[PDB]
């Protein structure tokens, strides 16, 4: 009745051995977690980050939020720390009429849950959200300044987030491009009920979320294999989250009661995140939330080994919805074999498999556009051209392999599953521009072999 709570995701305590490698403890509770799509991990009691800053001279554009169940809202889109501090507590101290740190979370998520559902309440919170800039840096110690010891001691801390997209078992460890996005932390500055809506990661990667200090952030979680139900539920409820979006800053997205999804077979599972504590998100795990109070959170998109293979179906179903990518899945299988004598052997044995596979269904994709009639062909170097110059006019994939053109409409290119989709003149006026003949890839299959042994 009201608001039933989903049962508790799992809460992880690893000892200093198992905490101090991230990569091997996210793979050793991920048959776990993968089942709850989100889990809270609990460091050591004596890992103790460094937290300090000016809450005068940090700075931030709050953005506005209006709190309506179903409601759309986009992706993406002046307060000092203190000043957005003082709003926030004089907002829930009289929207309770209690001392802020009294009310109970219980009761703020039963009442999160009662506000949204209810059209003549019109509550609206603010909240920050941005990458790590210089108005405003990373929670974790960063190189720059005389640090002291206690923060030069976690510098190099595997779970410091700025480190965990560069270390070694990481996959986007060596990306060219510079996915600002995926790589870099964003900074999240939380205040009563403002919230996150449902969403995945872009390129169904893994995110590792930090509650530097403040009162806690509730989370919603579900498992991956659940990502389909949950999408049929939400199609269902709020159809008009669906449309097609001109690009990635367009994305809808929206508050929905996890008891609605519960109620349709969707599992759920929730935690309360404390200051001091991780939340770790699995591909393709759908999760949502809200702040209990005034709160200062870092998060990281990564991607492990254990991931590649799910980034391949990803950019699959991407094309099939014809949504935008953030990067080339392919270019950066190519940029890890170009670099196959630094890759950790994992590494390599694991983008050798994707690189096998992809390399097929290339295989099999040029010799389909061979038969439709396109004979032309010219070697381009697609990783050189800006994104949106090498997307795929029907199914906004970003090209890399390959891609047909025409000159009949200069600049523009089809990936191979769309030739038909270009124009009107007849496949022979087209050119397959490709990145790598077979010859060119088999070297660098080799070379990851014989790293990898
Ligand atoms: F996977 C690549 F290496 F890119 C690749 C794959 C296939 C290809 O052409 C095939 C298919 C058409 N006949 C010759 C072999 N050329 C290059
Ligand atoms: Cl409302
Ligand atoms: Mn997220
Ligand atoms: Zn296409
Ligand atoms: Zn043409």
């Amino acid at each position: 009745s009201m608001f039933l709570p989903p049962p508790e995701c799992p809460v992880f305590e690893p000892s200093w051995e198992e905490f101090a490698d991230p990569f091997a403890f996210i793979h050793k509770i991920r048959p776990i977690a993968e089942q709850t799509g989100i889990c809270k991990v609990r460091p050591p009691p004596d890992w103790q980050p460094p937290f300090a800053c000016d809450v005068d001279k940090l700075h931030f554009t709050p953005r506005i939020q209006r709190l309506n169940e179903l409601e759309a809202q986009t992706r993406v889109k002046d307060y000092t720390l203190r000043t957005f501090g003082e709003m926030a507590d004089a907002f829930k101290s009289d929207y309770f009429n209690m001392p802020v740190h009294m009310v109970p979370t219980e009761l703020v998520e039963k009442e999160f849950w009662r506000l949204v559902s209810t059209i003549e309440e019109d509550v609206t919170v603010e909240y920050g959200a941005d990458i790590a800039s210089k108005e405003f840096g990373s929670g974790f110690p960063v190189r720059d300044i005389k640090l002291s010891p206690e923060e030069e001691e976690y510098l190099d801390s595997g779970w410091n987030l700025n480190n965990m997209p560069v270390m070694e078992q990481s996959v986007l460890a060596h990306i060219t491009a510079d996915i600002c996005g995926m790589k870099l932390p964003w900074l999240y500055v939380g205040m009563c009920f403002s919230s996150f809506c449902w969403h995945i990661e872009d390129h169904w990667s893994y995110s590792i979320n930090y509650l530097h200090w403040g009162e806690p952030k509730t989370w919603y979680g579900v498992p991956g294999y659940a990502a389909e139900q949950l999408e049929n539920v939400m199609k269902k409820l709020a159809p008009e989250l669906f449309v097609s979006q001109p690009d990635l800053l367009h994305q809808l997205v929206t508050i929905m009661n996890p008891n609605t999804l519960m109620t349709h077979e969707v599992p759920v599972y929730r935690t309360n995140q404390c200051a001091g504590e991780f939340v770790i998100t699995f591909p393709r795990a759908y999760h949502s939330g809200f702040n209990q109070g005034f709160n200062f959170a870092e998060a990281v998109n990564f991607c492990t080994v254990d991931w590649l293979p799910l980034g391949r179906q990803c950019v699959e179903h991407y094309r099939l919805l014809h949504r935008y990518c953030v990067f080339s899945h392919d270019e950066m299988i190519c940029k890890m074999a170009s670099k196959a004598d630094v890759l950790d052997v994992v590494v390599a044995s694991t983008v050798q498999k994707d690189m096998a596979i992809m390399i097929e269904d290339e295989k099999a994709l040029r010799e389909t556009v061979r038969k439709l009639g396109v004979i032309d062909s010219e070697r381009m170097d697609f990783e050189l051209l800006p994104d949106d110059e090498r997307q795929c006019v029907k199914c906004k994939t970003t090209c890399f392999m390959s891609a047909i053109s025409c000159s009949c409409k200069p600049g523009l290119l089809v990936c191979l599953h769309h030739v038909k989709e270009l124009c009107s003149c007849p496949p022979y006026k087209y050119k397959l521009r490709y990145r790598y003949t077979l010859d060119d890839l088999y070297p660098m299959m080799n070379a990851l072999k014989l790293r990898a042994e």
